[PDB]
């Protein structure tokens, strides 16, 4: 009962750890894993040791039991260091959410608990060749063959999909094309080692080069029936409800990117002399920095509201789509403006902002592109007006 | 103590009151008062009587002793009804602020007390014909003369002048030009009845026609020395302080208007059809709307954060300027979009959206133009990195 | 053969006549006409005298016989004075176009010829209270009844409506709803003094208040078939076809207003100072004028290009819509920035910039809303790639 | 004489030749060169062979004797393939520009003549690590010693730096700091293979990774008197001079990549369907294309105007500065939209769009940043309002 913008001693302690870790382990090696292309294996390890991975796993399963808000503050900090490794570890939680919300004790313990004992990854396999933003356009089919299920399809752009222990897998179990999404799709927690799982090579993408990404072909995969999340019929509802406590964490990573961009940009403008004065003394630049600051400022509050909304038992879907779009956009503007303020050196590879720009782009694409996000916001908006 | 984006019960009541009143009373007459431009007397009265006026006066002087956050919820609702009115009511709290923050109980009891017993209006006189934004250079003379001061200057655009019982005045004392703003001025209370004062005519502006914005000159106005606010010099430090508390409320004032524009566009979008499809069914109108809502939700948070910050004790200068600038910038955006949504009708006077566009402009102008706001934002921001 | 951004001596002098008139006779009275909302008859006939009216009438009907390029040119000048009066003039060319392109020697000499010898006004009746952007959705009836057509419907927002000698009118001639618009409507020439025509009440809008806009109720208005265009059914073609020769001049209208803004804004920037340095010295304001300058130079060429295109006998459509889309949008952006430059003053009625803010708006709404301008351009652009 | 947007049959040839080359030869090899970051030697000689490099060298030196308007013409088509390869080409015209406009006969035949018979390269040395935008701030010295000038200092970001056969070198001659720039710098023609020239490592930047941009240091580079452009003092003059011819050409570059990005995004929108329909059918995507199309056309008219002015014997600094300013900005908006329309695939290195977004940024940095472009435009525009 009363608005508050002050964290908790527990929450502050977190942001303190994450900060220290990012600024002191990730940043100093942020460039290498970007150049080299390789997976940030050890940093994944360190985060695990520092408890900054798999925050949401229910306490009973030994998981820390931290809410969406905590995930968002911790994530933003890591993102400040590198969105590559940040996204890498956020891959897990993304793929775990479906289980965490649709799982029964058995499913949850036998799968979450493993990550509890050892630093193992997991991926969210759903997006594929002709259906990305259009979730209900998946062709991967799941045919139940009595005892257990048979999977035959292909996925694409799966984060940490080549380093995952198990994958969340969506599929269509209703053959009739006109079979509605609420009853045509079915999900299956599916271990990796399952034969018939051929995984592609590391895709060369223009950013978040240390992040692991590739495709997967699931031809004649025998999925053990007990793994089917809620049961044949409810797959779509699961996946959709999962990221409601995910997108806010996504935005958190983007605003973390905006922040770094702003931090490197302001520092440079403070010492670069042009036309007898520090860049900051040039009103154009001053304005550039101010607006940049209010964008990062507004983006933080945009996710903090969505995290809190779900954390207080509500469907943050509306605000979730707000934070996601705003952060996703301003992330992109601040990066470029930062590269802009740095000048030639900004375009230079021996400088930070170069990477910051190429990375930010992805925030307007995965987990709801700018377009579809605005489609959801209006959907909810308009619905609060009709009868 | 953790974040909370949930009001306090008491607040919900005010909210409903400010609302009920605005939607059931201000609205039906907002256009008559726009057409005729006549001061909204019956409305302000009913506001004071309904208790949505002079909220910041402490319980001591027999006032509601309300904080800025509370004030903002109230103003943001009354604004949705008609900012022309909302401003007339606000000008009171704005002109009383300097006293409320820097006045001795003798002054407070006297001047703030009367405000409570009889519905009155006060004014904030600072801006002069050739001196606005640059407050540190308003040239109105105030000369020491025993137990009083003589004032010879000129103001322009006083909100509520011409209908004010008493004025808050910023005047230059130290005649020496090398005198830092700091000590250069001296602000005090001036009763309107004091001979020497000339009230100019109501300036006709584009929007917020019913507010009383007019000229005024002080031709050898005698202010008894007790009426001063702190001392010779303190002036610049007084009026300047009114902003920490007034600024957020102006943002709330913009947000209210934004909400009005939005509501109007959306209602129409759900009825008007073009090419066998409701306007809302066109992916372009839906996009416009998602961005309209995205703007307000964010803007709202921007001001609340500010109001809270100052109320929790810490300086909200950085946050206040963010809300003023942003809200002021989007309120105009939304306004023009609302007109566009209502097409031809939009440009017509027998529709709300058109009026909104005219009113909105002032939010990007008074209480520091958006340009100067960013000067502050960049100021507070860059200073952090230089500590 | 190659590119040339040079004018001809003839053009050069049209422009000069245009300017003198706009800057000497229109400009002074402009504001007075805006306040009253009165129809500017004096100027209308003065233009008619000076030949800055009805320049598309072929030299055989006693007209100037000028193309679209020379028209836009003249238009920008008048617009600069006031778009309210300019629209009142250009509105004639709109009602004339369908006759100029599709009329026949007998019709043209009768309905264009009377414009030559007298300062007569004429309108363009198409839009209906429930149809505007969706031309094909109009319901004004017109059915063969002997040797004349019987018209029964209502038109809305007709510029020059209550001041027109005759009107161009689009009516649904085929009762069968599945009648393809491309062969479903019929355009006629309807003398206003024809019984059954009830010219509606003068409407009141935000801007362009002196333009005599109002709806018409065609009550069993009987028009001879001799006034039909090239046939029953071809009316839609005439409507859509006239646009190609009218959109460029409407874009010039916007650019004219845009130049007035950049002038009042820049001129103030030179005599107004704040914080010691003139406004035009403050880097942000310099950047405002810079952005304002760019927006106009391009919009000018946009409409110029489009005019030339059609003048060279090509398909126009793709360039003209780009013009109207851009010119319409930037105009609003300049008129608004102009007000902001003059701060408190620019918002006041005693100032020229404020009026422009109201005017600018219709350049996004009327004669092809910005949204459909984009739709049109999208249709053309993509067609270059589809097979 | 009247306006014209028609090409001379001769220009239609240079275009068709350039389009043929750049699309059938640059485009394929392109991707590789960016990944490998290797100089496009093979492609360079090919252009030289087609006679569309050095277009500006006068006919008396065996050059083509082409104007700015014809260089841009060809340049865009060359850029459409790869601005990396094209920038490397423009490096020559740039190093050559100062000598084409300010070198005597013996100089023009000594240095231009060679580029005519052997496909050599040249470079432009002005920028210093401590100063680019602030040209008057370069610290390189020019000690007059007998029949030579001793160059001492460093240059940075020199395109063709290590591959160059000779460079144009601006430098400070008069040691007095209070020397007004316009008569304090001296431009030289320094032969690459001189004793005190030490190049340096190829700078790996985010974009245009096949054109070699390097730093370089001069340690007592005796330059003979014979190779000064106009004379001591006349360096700043001749330097500023060049920018007028070159500006439209760099704008041409940007506008080039813009259409590349616009074509790619459109070709994709016609093959990718989502939610039962190609992207071109969703208003959102379509609206992007329209606005993308508009900008490209206006940018085209941006540089074409700027090129025509200069070639007509007019001071194009005004239009040339809006051309580079605008074309640079929309090139960067397009590159990021193209990627967006191609979604996840757009972010994949295996697709062209991501490669455009990278090379695109440099257009808002080099040859004068968007900021100084606004300054010059604001500065060029204000002169028209004082006298
Ligand atoms: C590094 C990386 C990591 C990713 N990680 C994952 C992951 O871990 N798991 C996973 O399952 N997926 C992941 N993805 C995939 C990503 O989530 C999808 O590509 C995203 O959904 C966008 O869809 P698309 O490109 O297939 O959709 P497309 O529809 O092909 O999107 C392309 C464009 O079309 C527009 N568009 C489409 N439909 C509409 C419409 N109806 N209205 C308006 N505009 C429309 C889109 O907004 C976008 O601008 C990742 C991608 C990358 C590159
Ligand atoms: C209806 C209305 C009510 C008002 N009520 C009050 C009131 O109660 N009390 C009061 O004291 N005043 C009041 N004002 C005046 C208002 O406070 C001033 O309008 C505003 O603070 C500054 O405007 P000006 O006209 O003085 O602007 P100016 O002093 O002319 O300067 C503003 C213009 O220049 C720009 N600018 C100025 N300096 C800089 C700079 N250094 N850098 C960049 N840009 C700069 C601004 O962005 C804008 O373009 C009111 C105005 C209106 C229209
Ligand atoms: C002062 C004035 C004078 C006029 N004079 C004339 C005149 O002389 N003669 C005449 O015949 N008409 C005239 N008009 C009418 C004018 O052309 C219409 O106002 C215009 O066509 C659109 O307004 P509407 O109300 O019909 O738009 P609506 O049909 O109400 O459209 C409303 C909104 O929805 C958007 N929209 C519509 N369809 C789509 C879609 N498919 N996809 C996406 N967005 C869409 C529109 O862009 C607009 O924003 C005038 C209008 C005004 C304001
Ligand atoms: C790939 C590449 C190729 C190049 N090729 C060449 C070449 O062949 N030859 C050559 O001689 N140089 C070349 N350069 C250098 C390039 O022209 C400069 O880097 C560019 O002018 C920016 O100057 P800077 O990097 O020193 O910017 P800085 O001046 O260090 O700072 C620039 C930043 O601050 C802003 N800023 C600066 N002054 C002001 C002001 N007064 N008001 C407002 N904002 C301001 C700028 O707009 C930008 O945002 C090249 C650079 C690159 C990266």
């Amino acid at each position: 009962l009363g608005f508050s913008f002050e964290f908790t001693e527990q929450q502050k302690e977190f942001q303190a750890t994450a900060r220290k870790f990012a600024r002191e382990e990730i940043i100093p090696v942020a460039a290498e894993y970007d150049k080299t292309g390789e997976y940030p294996v050890p940093l994944i390890r360190r985060a695990w040791e520092l408890g900054l991975m798999n925050t949401h796993i229910p306490e009973n399963c030994g998981g820390l039991g931290l809410g969406t808000f905590d995930a968002c503050l911790i994530s933003e900090e890591l993102a400040y260091g590198c969105t590559g490794v940040q996204t890498a570890i956020e891959g897990n939680s993304l793929g775990q959410m479906p289980i965490i919300i649709a799982g029964n004790d058995q499913q949850k313990k036998k799968y979450l608990g493993r990550m509890t004992e050892e630093p193992l990854m997991c991926a969210y396999c759903v997006t594929e060749p002709g259906a990305g933003s259009d979730v209900a356009g998946i062709k991967t089919k799941a045919e139940k063959k009595g005892d257990e299920y048979i999977i035959n399809g292909q996925k694409m752009w799966i984060t940490n999909g080549g380093k995952a222990n198990w994958y969340f897998l969506l599929a269509r179990s209703d053959p009739d094309p006109k079979a509605p999404a609420n009853k045509a799709f079915t999900g299956f927690i599916v271990e990796a080692d399952t034969p018939g799982i051929q995984i592609g090579r590391k895709e060369l993408n223009m950013g978040q080069r240390c992040s692991d990404t590739r495709g997967i072909v699931f031809e004649d995969v025998k999925v053990p029936k007990e793994n089917v999340l809620i049961g044949d019929g409810a797959g779509f509802k699961v996946a959709m409800g999962a990221f409601d406590k995910t997108r806010p964490v996504v935005a958190a990573g983007a605003v973390g990117l905006a922040q770094r961009a702003l931090d490197e940009a302001t520092k440079y403008a403070l010492e670069r002399k042009t036309f007898g004065k520090l860049l900051v003394e040039h009103q154009a630049i001053s304005f550039m920095l101010a607006e940049m600051a209010m964008k990062v400022e507004l983006a933080r509050m945009s996710y903090q509201r969505a995290a809190w909304e779900v954390d207080s038992g509500r469907r943050n879907t509306y605000y979730a789509s707000i934070a996601k779009a705003f952060a996703g956009d301003i992330a992109n503007q601040l990066a470029t403006d930062a590269v802009q303020i740095l000048g030639g050196n900004g375009f230079n590879t021996e400088y930070p902002v170069e990477k910051l720009m190429r990375d930010a782009k992805i925030y307007q694409i995965y987990e709801g592109t700018s377009q579809i996000q605005r489609l959801i916001v209006a959907r909810e908006h308009i619905d609060k007006y009709k009868n």
